[PDB]
């Protein structure tokens, strides 16, 4: 099957290669980066594709001049967690259950190319690793109240 790829992976540099990518497609937005220092075990080829798939979803359905939270804290002594949030229209509760399955399409969000796969190989990455995901509304107080992706990822403090 694919090689598995089980190497020390910083999540500072994973992040900023990401954002250095997608602050291309979207040079308005500002991304609000907080990230403790965190090494995952695993395949960082495949973490990149996962954060930078998660980042672009943020940047296409912000809003212009939205701002865009990516977020990475401790949460226990071998975990932490990446929340990525955004200023659009958010994933209601009902559809919380077909986000990172194959062809999902929100009614809640305008219709832009691509075709469904993005969060699927985010889900497949995160749990090749260890992690789990979830989706939120990243504010419910807020008009709109914005999507969280939020990923728990296994490693260790650097
Ligand atoms: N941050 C977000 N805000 C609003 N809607 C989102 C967001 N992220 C995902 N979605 C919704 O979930 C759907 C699935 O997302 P996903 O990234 O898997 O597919 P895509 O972006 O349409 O295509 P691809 O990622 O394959 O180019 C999107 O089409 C959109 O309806
Ligand atoms: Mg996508």
């Amino acid at each position: 099957g694919a090689m598995v790829v089980h190497e020390p992976v910083d999540m500072t540099e994973v992040i900023d290669r990401s954002l250095e990518r997608v602050r291309r497609r979207r040079s308005d937005i500002e991304f609000e980066v907080t990230v403790t220092p965190w090494q995952v075990i695993g395949d960082s080829s495949g973490l990149g594709r996962a954060v930078l798939n998660v980042l672009d979803n943020a940047a296409k359905w912000s809003p212009p001049g939205g701002r865009v939270g990516v977020r990475l804290y401790q949460i226990d002594p071998g975990h932490a967690e990446l929340v990525i949030t955004d200023q659009g229209p958010g994933i209601p509760p009902q559809e919380r259950h077909l986000v990172f399955e194959r062809f999902f399409r929100s009614a809640s969000a305008r219709s832009m190319p691509g075709s469904g796969l993005g969060l699927a190989i985010v889900k497949q990455v995160v749990l090749k690793h260890g992690g789990a995901l979830r989706v939120d509304y990243a504010d419910p107080a807020a008009q709109p109240p914005g999507t969280a992706i939020h990923i728990v990822l296994p490693g260790r403090p650097m």
